[PDB]
């Protein structure tokens, strides 16, 4: 009855709610033993266990997903609860959730997700002891990358034709490459794959470089900032584009080389190259060299949300 799009990324969790409102928050949570409920405290078991999530999850013992689209995992469950809480959708609300997961283990993760989530009543307790209840009636799933391609098609940004779309999703830990046949919008399994490299490799490389030069061990979140602009750490300015530039080009070069090897001659069928994910803000333009003239640049208002918008579209059309 209420349809929502949900995308639980390794990095960030995105929600498409009612009337096109969007939510995004960091895929992070931490258990709290406070008796308390700006900083919401939630529980899915009536207070036996409580947690804080998003930008407030702090300290030690922060929990994060093992990867993108791991909706059946223990690490994902508090984030799913938090997503539904943040949506503000309220009543026991009957939901259809449109979501997705990487193609390589699509059938396995879809089966697990349905078992974990479908026909379950989720009861979330929050501030002031308020309870919100959600009846998950149906979970509709599409491969990561297909969500984005379907959204772009619906928006008129790409068009069905002979040839392939290649969606390159640069995340923190992995790069998910989904090749789609534009004749029917179906994935080409032989040309779709997951590279174990992402922005975190650039962040680690910049951290090592800072440490080698200054002795400082910069926190991860600060090093990520230092990719785009110089930062202060222990009363010294470190990083920024002069330093991050060559490391980011190296990341791009490795992805491009691996895509070329995997696509081989089929690159000649590529008519649209579609960089998505957080990493594409940093290096997306570089992917044009795989197939000059085919680059589709997603509006910034949409890069982090493109899959979630497609997932929601697919559930609606159910």
């Amino acid at each position: 009855m209420v349809v929502v799009g949900l995308d639980v990324g390794y990095g960030d969790t995105k929600v498409i709610g009612v009337d096109g409102k969007r939510i995004i928050f960091p895929s992070r949570w931490a258990v709290t033993e406070t008796e308390s409920w700006k900083i919401p405290v939630l529980s899915t078991d009536g207070g036996q266990t409580k947690f804080i999530y998003g930008k407030y999850a702090s300290g030690n013992n922060i929990r994060v997903p093992q990867g993108d689209g791991r909706l059946a995992s223990k690490e994902a469950f508090p984030l799913i609860a938090a997503a539904l809480w943040e949506s503000g959708i309220h009543n026991p609300v009957d939901l259809v959730i449109g979501s997705g997961t990487p193609l390589g283990t699509f059938d396995l993760e879809v089966k697990a997700a349905k078992e974990a989530l479908e026909n379950k009543v989720l009861t979330v307790t929050g501030p002031e002891g308020e309870v919100r209840q959600f009846n998950i009636t149906r979970l509709i799933m599409r491969p990561q990358g297909v969500g984005a391609a379907l959204y772009l098609l619906n928006q008129g940004i790409i068009e069905q034709q002979p040839g392939y779309g290649v969606v390159i999703d640069v995340g923190s830990r992995t790069t998910d490459v989904l090749t789609i046949n534009l004749m029917d919008m179906e994935p080409v399994v032989e040309l779709s794959f997951s590279l174990q490299i992402g922005v975190g490799d650039a962040i680690s490389a910049l951290s090592r470089k800072i440490a080698k030069e200054t002795g400082f061990v910069v926190p991860f979140d600060l090093a990520q900032e230092a990719l785009s602009h110089p930062v202060m750490f222990r009363q010294k300015q470190v990083g920024g584009p002069e330093v991050s530039g060559p490391i980011l080009e190296d990341l791009a070069n490795r992805i491009i080389e691996n895509i070329r090897l995997n696509l081989r001659g089929e690159v000649d069928r590529v008519t649209s190259l579609i960089p998505v994910g957080g990493g594409s803000n940093l290096i997306g333009d570089r992917f044009e060299e795989i197939a000059p003239g085919t680059l589709v640049k997603i509006k910034p208002e949409d890069l982090q949300f493109a899959n979630a918008l497609g997932y929601r579209d697919a559930a609606e059309r159910s």
